[PDB]
């Protein structure tokens, strides 16, 4: 029954280049799709501000937090498509999330074979854990139809931008 608070995100949103598609700039929810083929567009014509796979779990988890931290917007994460073996990229993200990183760079509690991030500090990943108020966990799941519900439900909580400017944080 409201109508969310918006902002500018960074000029050239999203600055750093990967493999996603762009949706709306100013959409709330940005999507994982973890070893999966074939969601991407599904779900920004569901309303995603970009959703993209995510392979590694370091520099991968790096260019996802990086471009949302820059989109002040975005306040939901989805994690969705195949787990990545060996990688185990999905159960990494959410342990970012949950846990921070260590002194050495270290994602606490991740599971996966490489979980460091070299480029984005403790402070970026301290945005990134106030910033996004949620992480929907549909690790396993390329059910499109459900996948998209959950898109929706999270666009219809839009609890609006947060109230800083975009952070920018230089990767490699």
């Amino acid at each position: 029954s409201h109508m969310a608070n918006k902002r500018e995100p960074a000029p050239g949103w999203p600055i750093v280049s990967g493999e996603y598609v762009v949706g709306n700039p100013e959409s709330c929810v940005g999507v994982v799709t973890l070893g999966s083929h074939g969601l991407e567009q599904a779900c920004i014509d569901a309303g995603a501000a970009i959703a993209g796979p995510c392979h590694t779990e370091n520099l991968g988890i790096e260019k996802v937090v990086a471009n949302y931290i820059s989109n002040p917007n975005i306040r939901f994460m989805i994690l969705c498509g195949s787990e990545v073996q060996g990688h185990i990229t999905g159960q990494c993200f959410k342990a970012l999330w949950e846990n921070g990183i260590g002194d050495d760079g270290g994602i606490i509690g991740a599971k996966g074979a490489i979980p460091f991030l070299e480029n984005v500090n403790k402070e970026a990943v301290e945005r990134f854990r106030r910033q996004i108020v949620e992480v929907v966990d549909l690790i396993d799941c390329e059910d499109i139809g459900k996948i998209t519900q959950a898109i929706k439900e999270c666009l219809s909580k839009d609890p609006g931008a947060i109230d800083e400017d975009p952070f920018i944080i230089e990767l490699e």
